[PDB]
């Protein structure tokens, strides 16, 4: 989309990347002032401000502005600071939009003739460039296209000087033809680099010291910065000059930053009773256009759109703040809400409206008492109970609510609303049932959309020869004809495919913007190839009029450039148009027609088909072109391949505003070309260059023996017209509705439906991942770390799913802290550092260390706790169990040590014991093992109670002491072997700290030497 | 068991699960003191057929976000000084998700490229340190260790819930053999 | 039911090209079980079967179980079976 940007930024890039020998001048000499500016840092910064003349005029894409007099010329710095007092935060008038000043820019006042300014002007069309040049330049120059010396430079292709003087410089000064032929080619050079579509330079003053350029006018191309983003830096696009926005206007501008879809907001009229939250692109204008149509233009309170299936919060926000905006004021004759929106391709519209019903929900009080009314309509997949839960919320709350569906027109709900009406060369036949295409890329779902479309058509051989894709290697993906399984072989490059599979001849582009080009400059060197669609978006606008040259000479054409494709029942279906098979058996787009259309946007072609099926016969083919700027083939070109064809019967044709292409209809219908019956309507009117417009093209139309609706309301009604005409005239024979082959559907549209009811396995009682917040236990993510619960904390909720109190989750903490690493001769850590050595990775290293972790090395954590909690709980003294625990052999798990006896204490038990008799309340078990290790350190005095049972002894006490546990889930985690776990996660990080340490190391592959190994082998065996 | 049952589930911690926390901080770092822009990072690694590292989720998106993204970015806000890698990379994340919204910048990529913040930017690592700690495999620790505790809470959940031998059934498999062999 | 009489449809993943456990023999590669030993192929045939899903000849086979004869235990001094050992011994 090429869009302004301002003089400042302008002249910036001029001045960093021309590339002239000519004397420039000025270069990076001009200050930007502001409302909130300053003065001293301006003088500081710029100091030709106190040494020269300066020119002051506020940037804000104001074009014009010697006739509107908004120019400070010639003045000083105090003169410049006593005129920006009026000027500086005044709303100015410009055109017809009065809007906030607050944008200026200072240029060094340079000496200049009337005959020393000049006219430049490259600005981009659909062959190539126009350069544009006038010896007489200025503000009051007034004919742009009836004086100035034109120069169309053709694409991929270069401009000279000596070309700029044999046809541009032919009535320059003499003193002026060296310097500006050097000039206008750098500044073409410039304008092809960094990627401009119209670039002004007026009023350009070539004098004897150089060159300067006084007033500054460019769109760039906006999606060109994939390319030109080194060159381009920090691009600032200025919003046209008009009001200030909204803070509800701005809120929805940011949910479309920070979402995936099109949420579009545009107050006209915070006051009148007409809003309108319909979801699609041409929708909204079209229901904007029958709103003005149907005398609603100065009632029409705002217009946007929720396009490209948005989330449920999203919707929810949006429909939010559009029932907020609607409830501020009161109408007493009556507000009405128009929730409109086309047949959908792909989205549930249960979930869509169960975001707007939220937000209804939300507002039902306000929403009664302002007197809303509410009209639905919309259409696609589950439509029928997405209207449904609509009406269901109506007579519920008890607001009126309206729904309709694919059986109505498309914006006679906003008929039944207002009160005007009741409330009830290149190739002909590109698609063939022989024709096989090459998809480009992982579009499984679109792939098998087309292979359910030409099951369901009646077609006997699969219209995908196959797929490719250079990201991965050579397969096999597994695909569904019908109810049967196939392989559909996917290949890394395009010459294996066209090798195997001579009989393609279309390939379907589904690489993304910065692979689409080079992938469709690969396919079209290749023979077989006769046509090609790129359903890409933002290729930008240099790269496809490439495109559409190397298309008008290989011969093939082109239906790419932001599009969904374009349907031929009964033969193909490129990609994702119609929808799904529920759209395509609904509107009946299974068997072939007698209608063919062309439509812009991918939005209304859903439209089309259901009109057409509903007060047709059928469609026969039909082909949406794409929403760029330059598309690869319009309407002419498919209206020429129409005539050619001999099923064709009539045509319809849908247009917009902008472009010059309706005029080309008008022209091909009178010279004696086109016969079959044209209708068309150019939407969006809504006019509330005008040589171009919506309606100097219906008027045009109209005369032109085209059938033309008044609205929009009736083009169903002139499409039955011209059908019923047509099969009255006896050449329309209707042929007979055989039924066709049935798909089954699928799981998951089936279980999103809701009509299967399959059991699911792994019950999972934690941590749902799912939804919009990271849930863990019970609690959030965002409550965990707003209640300060540490990694104790979210233990306790991921293993035992409970609150566990401050002191219990920092004594888990205590104890992954003494159980970390305790030396590297052990048998887990000696392992990890033997797999380290051997140089293998981290999760492997730590990983065969853990599977030690058992019952001699890591095991007296659970069995000091089992041996300790057994003989607790069947009450037994502890001289009796010290004695018991020796009569069946079986030493005491838990107590013993090496070296610390008493007297001489384990200083990390000793930790763990302090914080447990000072934060405990009532811990017995603890109490018991300290009774039994007096016991049995007057037998040796290094039994002392170990680490390993403390833990053991202090943890079972915890879970059967502190709050939410019983006694029965306390000792079932004992069973189950939350100590084993307490273990192993504090001696993780020992673990991976003795990787890291001898990955650090840089140690070798340990062999461990036979001196340390004694071979027992037997003799013979 | 315990052991047995953590140890099968972090033997899959590897490239295209959590081991994207070294890669996202190798890559992220390794197109930072080379320094290009991040438009021209993400045509790099795009033309050279290759993942950007910690830049992919399967099932969250910019309409459906995954909030420890956003726990761990308001905390290396404040108590960070001087973090610009992370800059760096919030920048590559917007303009991958301009083009496609699956590509989020992940936890298992904002911890890389905050924990090289974390050690270049704070003391006690020099830049020797600071990088041999990142070619270590230092920051996969991290993920394994933090994951630790998923695993042994769903190995406790799964012996809790009395469960059986898991089967998956023959409708979800389409066995696509030779002929005969 | 609603897939025992054909109506819904399931995207199944797992492509899995090997041993098909179903039917009323255990297939291999492309090869039942019964052909596998009346072939009489040692266990480096069904190594080609599995790992290579080709019917290997005679004389591959036997040096397969040659390779997985040679490269068996090369005593304890070695690292993995150190490991081993060290696990062994700590009774898991
Ligand atoms: C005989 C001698 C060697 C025994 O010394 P010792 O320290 O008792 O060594 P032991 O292994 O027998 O001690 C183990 C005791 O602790 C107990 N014990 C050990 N580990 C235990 C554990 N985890 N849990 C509970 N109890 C444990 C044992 O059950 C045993 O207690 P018991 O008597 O009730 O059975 C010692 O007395 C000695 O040195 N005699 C020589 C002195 C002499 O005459 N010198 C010459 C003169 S110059
Ligand atoms: C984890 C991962 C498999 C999820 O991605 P995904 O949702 O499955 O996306 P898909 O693989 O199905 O779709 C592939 C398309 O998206 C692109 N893409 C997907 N992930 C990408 C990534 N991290 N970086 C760059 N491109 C990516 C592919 O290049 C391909 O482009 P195409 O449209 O031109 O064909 C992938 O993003 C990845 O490997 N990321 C790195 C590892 C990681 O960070 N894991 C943490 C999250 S599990």
């Amino acid at each position: 989309s090429a869009k302004a940007i301002s003089e400042q930024t302008g002249k910036e890039l001029l001045y960093k990347f021309i590339c002239t020998t000519s004397a420039i001048q000025n270069r990076f000499k001009y200050a930007r002032v502001t409302p909130d500016t300053d003065w001293a840092r301006l003088l500081q910064d710029h100091p030709w401000l106190l040494s020269q003349n300066l020119v002051v005029k506020p940037d804000q894409l104001i074009k014009r502005r010697g006739k509107l007099g908004l120019v400070g010329v010639n003045l000083t710095l105090d003169g410049v600071k006593s005129w920006l007092k009026p000027r500086l935060g005044q709303e100015a008038t410009v055109g017809k939009a009065t809007g906030f000043l607050k944008n200026f820019l200072i240029e060094p006042f340079v000496p200049h003739s009337q005959a020393e300014e000049f006219y430049v002007c490259i600005y981009a069309t659909r062959e190539g460039d126009y350069v544009l040049f006038h010896h007489e330049g200025g503000v009051d120059v007034g004919d742009v296209d009836a004086k100035a010396q034109k120069l169309l430079v053709g694409v991929d292709e270069k401009l000279n000087p000596e070309d700029i003087k044999k046809h541009l410089l032919v009535h320059a000064p003499e003193d002026k033809k060296e310097i500006l032929a050097s000039f206008i080619s750098g500044l073409f050079n410039f304008y092809e680099d960094l990627y401009f579509t119209y670039l002004e330079i007026n009023p350009l003053v070539v004098t004897k010291d150089g060159v300067y350029v006084l007033d500054l006018a460019a769109k760039v191309d906006a999606t060109a910065d994939y390319i030109c983003k080194v060159k381009w830096g920090d691009i600032e696009f200025p919003p046209p000059f008009g009001r200030e926005a909204y803070p509800e206007e701005a809120y929805i501008a940011d949910l479309d930053a920070k979402s995936g879809a099109s949420l579009k907001l545009t107050l006209l009229n915070p006051k009148g009773r007409i809003w309108t939250m319909v979801a699609g692109g041409g929708a909204s204008v079209v229901y904007s256009d029958t709103i003005c149509d149907l005398g609603g233009v100065n009632e029409l309170a705002n217009y946007g759109e929720y396009s490209g299936a948005p989330s449920e919060q999203q919707t929810y926000d949006y429909a939010k703040t559009i029932l907020s905006l609607m409830t501020r004021e009161k109408h007493p004759d009556g507000k009405i809400l128009i929730i409109g929106g086309s047949i959908a391709n792909f989205t549930n519209v249960a979930a869509t409206f169960k975001g707007i019903v939220r937000a209804i929900r939300d507002y039902q009080g306000p929403l009664k008492e302002h007197e809303v009314t509410i009209f639905v309509r919309r259409g696609g997949p589950n439509y029928q109970e997405g209207l449904r839960v609509m009406g269901e919320v109506g007579k519920t709350t008890g607001i009126p609510i309206h729904v309709f569906g694919t059986e109505t027109h498309m914006t006679a709900i906003v008929g039944m609303a207002l009160g005007h009406r009741p409330i009830p060369g290149k190739s002909t036949t590109l698609f063939s049932r022989h024709t096989k295409a090459i998809v480009w890329g992982m579009q499984t779902r679109a792939v098998q959309g087309m292979l359910d479309f030409d099951y369901v058509c009646s077609r006997d051989e699969p219209s995908v020869a196959a797929m490719v894709y250079p990201f991965t290697g050579d397969h096999k993906q597994k695909f569904y004809w019908g109810h049967k399984e196939i392989l559909i072989p996917v290949f890394k490059n395009m010459a294996d495919a066209m090798r195997k599979h001579p009989e393609v001849d279309v390939l379907i582009n589904f690489a993304s913007l910065r692979s689409a080009y080079d992938s469709t400059m690969e396919t079209m060197n290749y023979a077989q190839i006769r046509t090609i669609a790129i359903i890409a978006e933002g290729i930008p606008e240099a790269l496809t009029r490439k495109l559409i040259k190397k298309a008008d000479q290989k011969g093939v054409t082109i239906i790419g450039p932001a599009t969904v494709g374009g349907i031929k029942p009964g033969c193909f279906k490129i990609g994702n148009t119609g929808g799904m098979l529920d759209n395509i058996l609904a509107s009946k787009l299974y068997r072939p027609g007698s209608v063919a259309y062309v439509s812009r946007s991918g939005g209304m072609s859903n439209e089309l088909n259901n009109i057409i099926s509903r007060t047709t016969d059928g469609v026969y083919e039909g082909v949406a072109i794409g929403g760029d700027r330059y598309p690869g083939s319009t309407f002419m070109d498919h209206v020429l391949r129409y005539q050619d064809t001999p099923g064709v019967k009539m045509i319809v044709v849908l247009g917009e505003i902008g472009g010059t292409e309706e005029y080309k209809i008008c022209r091909g219908i009178k010279e004696g070309r086109l016969t079959k019956p044209i209708v068309c309507w150019c939407i969006g009117t809504c006019a509330t260059q005008a040589s171009e417009t919506a309606v100097a093209k219906n008027q045009a139309l109209k005369e032109a023996g085209v059938f033309v609706p008044r609205s929009f309301d009736e083009l169903g009604e002139i499409i039955q017209s011209v059908y019923e005409d047509l099969v009255a005239n006896g050449v329309i024979v209707p042929a007979q509705e055989v039924p066709p082959p049935t798909v089954p559907m699928d799981y998951s549209w089936a279980r999103e439906l809701g009509l299967i009811r399959k059991p699911a396995s792994f019950m999972t009682s934690i941590c749902d991942e799912r939804g919009q917040e990271l849930i863990y236990a019970g609690m959030p993510i965002t409550e965990v770390f707003k209640e300060e619960m540490g990694i104790g904390g979210v233990l306790g909720l991921l293993w035992f799913q409970k609150r566990l109190p401050k002191y219990s989750c920092q004594f888990i903490e205590m104890c992954l802290m003494v159980t970390a690493d305790h030396g590297p001769a052990v048998s887990g850590a000696h392992n990890t550092i033997i797999c380290a050595r051997a140089g293998k990775d981290l999760v492997s290293s730590l990983t065969s260390g853990l599977l030690t972790i058992g019952d001699r090395f890591g095991g007296a954590l659970d069995a000091a706790a089992k041996m300790f909690s057994k003989a607790f709980d069947s009450g037994i003294i502890p001289m009796e169990f010290v004695n018991k625990m020796k009569k069946e052999g079986k030493l005491i798990m838990g107590i013993g040590h090496r070296v610390k006896s008493i007297n001489n204490p384990d200083m990390r038990v000793q930790i763990l014991k302090d914080y447990v008799r000072q934060h405990f309340p009532a811990t017995p078990l603890l109490d018991y093992a300290l009774e039994v290790e007096k016991i049995t350190t007057s037998k040796k005095p290094n039994l002392i109670l170990n680490v390993d049972g403390l833990i053991g002894v202090a943890f079972v006490d915890m879970l059967r002491n502190c709050g939410s546990f019983t006694r029965e889930e306390a000792d079932e985690y004992i069973d189950i072997g939350a100590l084993n776990g307490i273990f192993v996660l504090g001696r993780s990080m020992g673990f991976i700290g003795h990787y890291l340490d001898q990955k650090r190391l840089k140690q070798g592959l340990y062999r461990h030497p036979w001196d340390d190994i004694s071979y027992v082998l037997p003799e013979h065996m």
